[PDB]
């Protein structure tokens, strides 16, 4: 029987990490100068504090543990967080909040259509094709400019009808790196509510871009305006614990009874799945976000790495300047996040990993952690050298 | 839009464990629990485990993003202490998955992939989660006899007459060892007459196996698994570490796809792989980089077996102790049966009337099929479980 089954097609972010003088400019993950992905301290010391405290490891909770569920609600959220509309289910990462967004929003619709950025993350679009559905791709990468197609995705959007799914990203757009202005926001909230069609927040890198508040303005926004909104929050970049499995969905509702709802559907939701959700990495999370000295820590060494990131950027894009005359690359020190669009073409970026050595996505799509002072030079060098 | 959802039942487990609170009674008692608990009436963290944790505290310097599929050690570690010996690498598939739930979960959706037109069958009766699942995928479900309500063993003879109906590409799902809720099992010859209706009709058997270790031992209780895996070529293993581990919300378990060749072991892998990336990508970590630890630190694997086994030998004591009291108080063999089940659930044969009664009248809890829990027992609560049990008219 098995026998019978086909081959699959493999995800090829990943499928560079198996094939990785090397610059691995890949995977998304936060890298730190001497290539290494490092624990964070606070994350550290909550295991430490983990380790001394629990007396028993029974089934907990079906839908997430009580302290977990509220402090993602109010990271996300802040004061908008309205625990009475609002329905919170701990998941196996950003990835399974997406599906079980996805599930949740197709039992409450069965003919519902998803919008999608152009472009996205793939994995975006693969867990709709694998489900069976429809899904419609908006305007969003201006692809001269490298930055947003504002004009174009707002012409897009209008035409989604009520009861469609629209997905966003929160803020550092993947793969682009370009994102919308508060003030777009507030457009699109306008667009949202004039449709009728749900938003789908994916809230993956909030604190990587702006700030931990200022990156979650846009979903503040939306929840602020829009009655009824799906937010997919995903803690492996941000709390760096990426192999714990650790995120959730927050389904935000116009009133109680609905709430009760979505709450009673995504649980359930939970239990056909996998049963209850794995514990340790999110009561890592809880007991970072609800200890004063341990949330000081964690949003010190987030800031560092977002900085850090910034003034990366700002390198590359010097050195490209410096390097050619043109500031044909300033987009370089605009875009927000860990990921940009280099803009190169295929035959380009196959001939750089191949004599050159560096590892970048084939959509030019480059992780800016892995670059540093060494090799930052040979990049601009290599993209010169590669030509276009 | 979300108005749309038809409202979800919930686990009913609340609407057990609110009652049993409600009672202001002193000395209510409680058997309908579904996890191991000790003396003090606590479900303690394993030796083994914790040594784990704290060797993982100062090893681990990294939580990147690692294998989609689950960890070498961890596959490797888990297949031989299935399998044992008879591993066999080449056209062997894991998948390292959120839980045994997750395990079965994905065998259903792989086996579904390879055969659109997939029936299961499954005992009478089951572990409720099974038909849920199944009900959720729309997956066509048929039953086969089990459990026999008057000797409380295993009708064997129905059975197989129910089995003998299964077609080429059907699944048929058996418990390796201590059945869940019952507690009656099959017999190594009645394992190998099973396998033989197996080959014949061409079933695809999927093995629940989640209490390796709480029946006669780790070796033992695989037996059957093992039989399963010698004479069939393609067979589904969904293992659990939650229990034999004492992991329960870590979410620790695998699928293990046993293909007829190796083109085959590539073909499962991938689609194994494919699933979990659809679902929610990589797998939950922590608790199998525990097991793997165990499992292959000698000093550690040997302290987990010990605990193991004392909790095992502990648990049957105070079944043959059951038995001994309901011999006294009854005189005869009837209840006899509670020394031949096997893991740490048994299934009296109460109708619900009897097993209200029992509550109201001596606040004994219990599921309403009348499974009980043999951990929630000792020397203080079997006198009166026995006598309730008589006095009940069962
Ligand atoms: C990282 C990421 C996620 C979530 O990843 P998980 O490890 O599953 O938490 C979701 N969407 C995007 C765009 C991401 O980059
Ligand atoms: C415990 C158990 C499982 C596996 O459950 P997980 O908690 O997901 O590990 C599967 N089947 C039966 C019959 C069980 O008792
Ligand atoms: O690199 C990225 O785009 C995100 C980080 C890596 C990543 C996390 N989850 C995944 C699921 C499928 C493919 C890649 C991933």
């Amino acid at each position: 029987m098995l026998g019978n089954l086909k081959p699959q097609a493999p995800d090829k972010i990943l499928a560079l990490m198996g094939e990785f003088g090397k610059i691995d400019l890949g995977v998304g993950v936060y890298k730190d100068a001497t290539g290494h992905t490092p624990i964070m301290r606070a994350v550290h010391a909550a295991e430490q504090r983990m380790l001394e405290t629990e007396t028993t490891k029974t089934y907990a909770g079906l839908s997430g543990e009580p302290e977990f569920q509220k402090a993602m609600g109010e990271l996300i959220l802040g004061d908008g967080l309205k625990s009475e509309t609002t329905a919170t289910l701990a998941t196996v990462g950003g990835t399974g909040a997406l599906r079980q967004a996805l599930e949740l929003a197709r039992m409450a619709n069965p003919d519902l259509r998803v919008f999608v950025s152009d472009p996205t993350w793939p994995n975006h679009v693969s867990i709709m094709n694998f489900m069976g559905l429809p899904v419609q791709t908006y305007r969003y990468f201006d692809a001269e400019t490298r930055g947003v197609d504002f004009e174009g995705m707002k012409a897009d959007l209008a035409a989604a009808k009520k009861g469609d799914m629209v997905l966003l990203h929160g803020c550092c757009h993947n793969p682009t790196g370009a994102n919308l202005t508060l003030d777009q926001w507030a457009e699109i909230a306008s667009i949202l509510e004039k449709t009728g069609a749900l938003p789908l927040i994916d809230l993956a890198y909030q604190g990587f871009g702006d700030g931990l508040e200022e990156d979650a303005a846009g979903t503040r926004l939306i929840a602020s305006r829009i009655p009824e909104v799906l937010i997919a929050a995903s803690c492996s970049k941000n709390f760096g614990i990426y192999r714990e499995r650790t995120g959730c969905l927050l389904a935000l509702c116009a009133d109680a009874a609905t709430r009760e709802l979505a709450q009673g559907a995504m649980a359930f939701l939970n239990r056909q799945t996998y049963s209850f959700p794995p514990f340790h990495g999110a009561k890592i999370v809880s007991t970072v976000l609800t200890t004063p000295e341990l949330r000081a820590d964690w949003m010190a060494e987030l800031e560092a790495v977002r900085s850090g990131m910034l003034r990366l950027r700002e390198q590359l894009a010097g050195e490209l300047r410096d390097l050619s005359g043109s500031d044909r690359f300033g987009f370089v020190a605009e875009h927000r996040g860990m990921f940009s669009r280099l803009g190169a073409t295929p035959e380009q970026v196959k001939r750089i990993k191949e004599e050159f050595g560096i590892y970048m996505v084939g959509d030019s799509r480059i992780n800016i952690a892995g670059l540093n002072d060494n090799t930052i030079p040979i990049l601009a060098r290599a993209i010169i050298e590669v030509g276009v």
